[PDB]
């Protein structure tokens, strides 16, 4: 099978790469790379060889793809994948980009939750495929569960979202920011014995002064927090604030009678693995000995962590999770407001399952096919 890789060399390109390489995805399908910058230099090698690099601008080196998996980014779907649809092609389109996302004829894919919503689509002719929102895939693959027994009323979220979310470059400056931080107190840290409202004050002045690196940010990260993330819309959401329900939903499929979900995403200077704080609404008083379950049993990679102080502060934290596809969840207790609230805390992955795995996964599914 011909795919082609678009957009691979970028920073979810690259952890795409690097999983495909490991679950040996490339020894199903005749692999074709794309780039924009330098056509005809040799491809890159996984393991197998895979010739040189294709003009990923050229419809026509496309249609002769059965497949296509791009980290490109949206600005490249926009004008590429409609193209390429009107020339006539039929082939899959695997993106990771929010462009189709919302489009009738694309499937958000997150099948550990709605394998049934895709081969449903598979066999009915679906040819586009598009990963979910980094927050909404880490929620879901927790409390999935629950959803996929429509087992939620409604759910309150407020999040913790790392900067690999915004991108490579915001991430440098979370950490470019935690070091001039440091560096303007660096010496008086040493002396023990120091003023600490002292270090407090040169701290502030610091991420205060203009010569912060805030040029991605636009304000201080490290050391700070953004509750804003993503354009403003109408009612008072944000489209992160908003992706939440309608993508949710749409995944698991019930647009017409949709779980009610709205909360406040923040960033904070975390590097990549989302958390988030819910206030599940459940419908019928279960019992936690029994949410656990439904939980824990949903998927493989879901983890209950033990509402146990010291393992928590072990597990539950982007410490513990970033670089894994773990995806924990823990401090399950009912709430002050009766037996049918929920508390759930849950960190995960933003780079694989809020953004990669989907897409390497959806490919070896269609392949099954």
């Amino acid at each position: 099978m011909r795919v082609g890789l678009v957009g691979w060399r970028g920073m979810v390109g690259s952890v795409l790469m690097q999983r495909m390489v490991e679950e040996r995805d490339f020894d199903l399908i005749e692999p074709v790379f794309f780039s924009t910058s330098q056509i005809g230099v040799p491809a890159p090698n996984f393991g197998k060889d895979a010739g040189m690099l294709h003009d990923a601008f050229d419809i026509e080196s496309l249609k002769q793809l059965d497949a296509v998996i791009t980290c490109q980014g949206g600005s490249y779907t926009e004008k590429v994948y409609p193209a390429l649809r009107q020339a006539g092609w039929k082939g899959y389109w695997i993106d990771a980009a929010s462009t189709l996302r919302m489009d009738k004829e694309a499937i958000i894919t997150l099948d550990p939750v709605n394998l049934k919503q895709i081969l449903h689509g598979i066999h009915h002719g679906t040819k586009t495929f598009v990963g979910g929102n980094c927050t909404v895939s880490l929620m879901l693959m927790a409390l999935g569960g629950l959803y996929e027994r429509g087992l939620v009323e409604w759910m309150s979220a407020m999040t913790y979202q790392a900067a690999s979310g915004a991108g490579a470059q915001n991430m440098r400056e979370l950490i470019s920011q935690m070091g001039v931080i440091n560096d303007a107190v660096s010496s008086e840290l040493a002396n023990p014995a120091s003023s600490i409202l002292d270090i407090d004050k040169k701290v502030a002045e610091t991420m205060r002064s203009g010569s912060f690196p805030t040029d991605n940010f636009g304000v201080p990260l490290a050391g700070s927090l953004i509750p804003w993330i993503d354009v403003k819309r109408d009612n008072g959401q944000s489209k992160e604030e908003w992706k939440a329900g309608v993508e949710a939903n749409k995944i698991l499929g019930l647009q017409d009678s949709p779980v009610p979900i709205d909360g406040t995403c923040v960033r904070i200077g975390a590097m990549r693995c989302h958390s988030q704080a819910l206030t599940i609404k459940l419908k019928q008083n279960i019992p936690l000995d029994e949410i656990e379950e439904m939980i824990a049993t949903h998927n493989d990679w879901v983890k209950v962590i033990p509402n146990e102080r010291d393992i928590t502060a072990r597990e539950l934290t982007p410490a513990k999770v970033t670089g894994t596809l773990s995806v924990p969840v823990g401090r399950l207790r009912k709430m002050a407001m009766g037996d049918d609230f929920l508390n759930a805390f849950t960190v995960g992955d933003q780079l694989l399952w809020g953004a990669a795995e989907p897409l390497r996964r959806t490919l070896r599914i269609i392949l099954a096919e």
